[PDB]
């Protein structure tokens, strides 16, 4: 499994606008497009982002580059992090998927902000971590996700999802 069959599972892909676990304006494979309300200023990012009139609905390709760019997006943003960066080097290759899957969804900001959890990652308390990761926001509005990636950094396999 690799950090794109992983997301693939998480995130679902939809060729229309669609709204997101928060409410939010998303297409393809968990791309956001606007926190706005307006339908119309989702349609306006949209093409904007893909360069055509899309009135709403992409191609298969299209979504798989916006993948591409995300996915990029995510792991340069992390690169670039003073707080993530060390993490992330530290990390075993599963455990690195596992970071990136959370930057992917919540921001490098939001990420930053379990800074007591980057800690115990950072020092291998697998077991701490898993417990201190769950008492968030994130693992109470998207548990299964949640647990999943939880799972991914106590282990350190790609167990949660080979079920999937």
């Amino acid at each position: 499994m690799n950090i794109f069959e992983m997301l693939r599972i998480d995130e679902g892909l939809r060729l229309k606008i669609y709204k997101d676990t928060e409410g939010y304006y998303t297409i393809g494979i968990g791309h956001l497009l606007t926190k706005s309300p307006s339908l119309n200023a989702a349609k306006s990012e949209l093409d904007k982002a893909i360069g055509r009139n899309c009135n709403g609905v992409i191609t298969k390709d299209e979504a798989e580059k916006l993948f591409n760019q995300d996915v990029d997006a995510a792991v340069r943003g992390i690169l670039r992090n003073a707080k993530l960066k060390p993490v992330y080097d530290s990390l075993d290759a599963v455990r690195r998927c596992a970071l990136i899957n959370m930057v992917f969804q919540m921001g490098e900001t939001g990420v930053a902000g379990f800074t007591n959890s980057l800690r115990m990652l950072q020092q291998k308390r697998w077991d701490e971590a898993a417990v201190n990761l769950a008492k968030s926001r994130w693992y109470n509005q998207t548990p299964n996700r949640a647990e999943r990636v939880i799972t991914t950094f106590r282990t350190g396999t790609w167990d949660a999802y080979k079920n999937l």
